[PDB]
DNA sequence: ATTATGACGCT
DNA sequence: AGCGTCAT
């Protein structure tokens, strides 16, 4: 009763720019606004790789992870943007750049935790505090929560009018005297949010969905109900009917193996089922860890904190070398990682100027043909100076006794990906 | 030939 | 340290 925590004591949103790489391809080039259109990268093999697709091309049945030919028999008139080539590579210069512009304008409204290229999860709670102080005890406006769903409502026909017809079940219910309400606190975190989200549109032209709720966990799993251009409060009474008929494999971090093997073992589907085990049920399948975050996961409680931190913690760079490109020849593998530390170097650079710090710790990782994962080996060495030529014989130094060839120029197994990756930031 | 990233966990 | 998992 009185003693069981309930997870409501933080006000988390999950920020998530949509299909990112292509609005900062039609910020660019005005022809390809509101249009089906999708971000490629190379073009040669089967006209190159989608990696970003508008809602646009979605609709179509446009997806990442598709050659561009393929894209093109779903979608004849699709539109494409070309990622940018540098010393023979893709260069994603420009989206880190414009992810820069959006992290930015977040951090003046609270601190931020950047997840990825364009996600970012923001802690509320302080700000929340802030503007109820100053709300006086006045009531929310719906006016104030124009693009807000509220998960699980209306209860008890537009699709603008059905999101107006919740959000109002939702205020009309609302207590606002008690300061210390956590549905108060995430509507007005809602409220915040949107000012967020206009704040981004006007100043960058990009637009994002959002989720809040009371975590992680939660904010990034709201954030994906209503997509594009929406956001969602997931209310701590919004999570029972939501889980239970959760995929388990829609919850972050559950996508993979161990979420297969909790269906598997468990012999169970959805999110929600898991409240009939006991924690050391959990623990006894999943270990300590995943078992204590897993009991307390399916009831929506997580406490995954928000962590200060706007700059990603490495700057690296790869290339695969697929089917008959792997590198073959000594020189070959030399030259690539050169090209590699090339772009490592420049963006090192750039970064020290920028953000007071420097890498001390050179990763180098490679595939060999025929390998089993993403990494055949990872070697590390010292990184004591900004030098491409430097950290590219640093690196082959690094990976020379991998070559199983007796011949001197020649290189066996050939390679099929290259990674250097700057890591160990220290203060400058 | 589902590419180029990036964070975090395990031992 | 080096490897594996999960994700964008
Ligand atoms: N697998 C992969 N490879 C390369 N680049 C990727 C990949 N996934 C995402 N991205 C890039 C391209 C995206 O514009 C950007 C953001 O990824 P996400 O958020 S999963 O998808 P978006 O393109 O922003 O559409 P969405 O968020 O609106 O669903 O990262
Ligand atoms: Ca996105
Ligand atoms: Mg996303
Ligand atoms: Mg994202």
């Amino acid at each position: 009763g009185p003693h069981m925590a309930t997870g409501q004591d933080r006000v988390v949103a999950l920020v998530d720019m949509d299909c990112f790489f292509v609005q900062v391809e039609q910020r660019q080039n005005p022809h390809l606004r509101n249009k089906p259109c999708a971000v490629v990268q190379y073009k040669s093999w089967k006209g190159g790789g989608i990696i970003a697709v508008s809602y646009e091309a979605r609709a179509f049945g446009v997806t990442r992870s598709m050659w561009a030919d393929d894209a093109k028999k779903l979608c004849p008139d699709l539109l494409l943007a070309q990622v940018r080539e540098s010393r023979g590579k893709a260069n994603l210069t420009k989206y880190r750049e414009a992810s820069v512009e959006v992290m930015e304008i977040m951090s003046r409204f609270a601190v931020i935790e950047r997840a990825s290229i364009d996600e970012a999860y923001v802690d509320l709670t302080s700000a929340v505090q802030e503007r109820l102080q100053k709300l006086q005890g006045q009531p929310i406006s719906a006016d104030l929560l124009p693009s807000t769903y509220i998960e699980g409502l209306p209860q008890g026909v537009q699709k603008e009018g059905m999101r107006k017809q919740g959000l109002f079940q939702w205020l009309d219910s609302l207590q606002i005297d008690n300061l210390t309400s956590p549905d108060l606190q995430l509507t007005v975190g809602a409220v915040i949010v949107e000012e967020m989200r206009a704040a981004i549109e006007r100043e960058t032209g990009f637009q994002c969905s959002a989720g809040i709720s009371h975590n992680k966990v939660l904010a990034k799993l709201a954030c994906g109900l209503n997509k594009p251009n929406r956001q969602t409060l997931v209310s701590h009474g919004s999570v029972p009917q939501l889980f239970s008929q959760m995929p388990i494999r829609k919850i972050r971090s559950l996508g993979g193996k161990l979420g297969a093997s909790v269906i598997e073992i468990l012999g169970i589907e959805y999110m929600g089922e898991l409240t009939q085990f006991t924690e050391s049920q959990l623990q006894s399948h999943f270990g300590e860890k995943n078992g204590s975050w897993l009991y307390a996961m399916c009831r929506g409680i997580e406490h995954d904190p928000v962590k200060p931190r706007q700059l990603p913690k490495t700057i690296g760079c790869s290339k695969n070398f697929p089917g008959k490109t792997a590198l073959a020849t000594r020189e070959q593998v030399q030259w690539w990682l050169l090209q590699l530390a090339q772009e490592l170097e420049e963006r090192l650079t750039k970064d020290r100027n920028d953000n007071d710090r420097v890498a001390t710790q050179l990763v180098v990782s490679i595939r060999v043909q025929g390998d089993k994962r993403l990494s055949s080996l990872r070697r590390c060495c010292a990184l004591t100076r900004y030098d491409a030529h430097k950290m590219s014989h640093d690196a082959f130094t690094v990976i020379k006794n991998c070559n199983t060839s007796g011949i001197q120029t020649e290189w066996s197994p050939p390679l099929t990906m290259l990674f250097l990756c700057a890591t160990k930031f220290s203060a400058s």
